[PDB]
DNA sequence: CATCTG
DNA sequence: CAGATG
């Protein structure tokens, strides 16, 4: 946790770089388990050879750890922290919609910058376009003080369109957090489920409304169950308008709301532990359901959940207010 | 995993 | 349809 920090970090840099610049998935994937194992490792890795000793730890990584341990640095690491090529790929990628893949093309075309992008607004696709347009706003965290207003907003519109809607804002916002990075609303309706054959309108009608009233500004992607967009709190009495914020809306069949809701609320850490315990308690958990774990090895059959309560109960656990779902 | 591009 | 993104 700090005993092998630098090690795990450099390894991180290293891995990262393989996947993103080079297309080195194998290698990349290599650095990964390695930093993972050295991570769990209990003592102070005083040397390469010592580390080698670990699974996932071969000759090259060892060699690396050595140089690093021997000197406060790594050449290759330093060669990579320079190379404008490597750097550009790390940056272009900050643009929502631009992945590595793309980040590569652009560079090999000479687009290595924000300006490069603007000038070449043509090569960019819609999502990337927006992405570009809101670069700044996209990076700005979301203070709960807005979050509350936002939520206040979605909730009132979802309601008006249908009394039967059930909206929920998950995420860290849901978990207490003072600021979040994007709004994520869970959504269901009684009239939509596991079996029930579809109802796209279920998702579209609302989406509409939100943009009706102008909360939704752009559309990144809008499928029949997942909508990815841009929103923004109405700038009051002109002087101070709000940043544009990322937001996603997802339709969920009423029969798996809470698991989805539970799940989305996180944290990851709250998850696993929740997951792991459920396993003990003779169960199974994932995004949509909870299943009584048979003995023959495994087994399914969606136990019935009417609230986050119904879940905990199942695994016979202490109901956790969203706040305390931290770890 | 769902959506989009081309 | 593969392949990319979030
Ligand atoms: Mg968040
Ligand atoms: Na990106
Ligand atoms: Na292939």
């Amino acid at each position: 946790e700090t005993l092998n920090g630098g090690i795990t970090d450099m390894l991180t840099e290293l891995a990262n770089f393989e996947k993103n610049v080079s297309q080195a998935i194998h290698k990349y994937n290599a650095y990964r388990k390695a930093a993972s194992v050295i991570a769990k490792y209990p003592h102070k890795i005083k040397s390469g050879a010592e580390a080698k000793k670990l699974p996932g730890v071969g000759t090259k990584i060892a060699e690396k750890i050595d140089e690093f341990l021997a000197t406060g640095k790594l050449r290759k690491l330093e060669k990579i922290r320079q190379d404008d090529t490597s750097s550009s790929i790390n940056f272009l990628t900050r643009v929502s919609g631009i992945g590595p893949s793309a980040a590569r093309k652009f560079v090999d075309e000479g687009i290595k910058t924000l300006e490069d992008l603007r000038k070449n607004e043509d090569k960019l696709n819609h999502h990337q376009r927006i992405g570009l347009k809101y670069f700044g706003d996209f990076e700005k965290r979301i203070p709960r003080e807005e979050m509350l207003q936002m939520q206040d907003i979605v909730l009132n519109e979802v309601k008006k369109v249908d009394s039967e809607y059930i909206a929920t804002v998950c995420g860290s916002f849901r978990r207490g957090a003072e600021s979040s990075g994007d709004m994520d609303v869970l959504l269901t309706h009684p009239s939509f489920t596991s079996e029930s054959t579809k109802q796209p309108k279920l998702l579209h009608q609302v989406v509409e409304q939100l943009q009706k009233v102008h909360f939704i500004t752009d559309t990144l992607s809008k499928g029949e169950t997942k909508f990815m967009g841009v929103c923004q709190l109405p700038s009051k009495n002109d002087e101070k308008e709000y940043p544009h914020r990322r937001i996603d809306i997802r339709l969920i069949p009423k029969d798996q709301y809470y698991c989805g809701v539970l799940y989305f609320t996180g944290s990851d850490i709250f998850n696993k532990n929740m997951r792991a315990h459920a396993l003990e308690k003779g169960f199974t958990i994932n995004e949509y359901t909870i299943r009584p774990l048979g003995v023959t090895g495994v087994a399914g059959e969606p136990l019935p959940v009417d609230s986050e309560k119904d879940i905990f109960d199942y695994i016979q656990w202490k109901y956790r207010e969203p706040k305390d779902r931290s770890e």
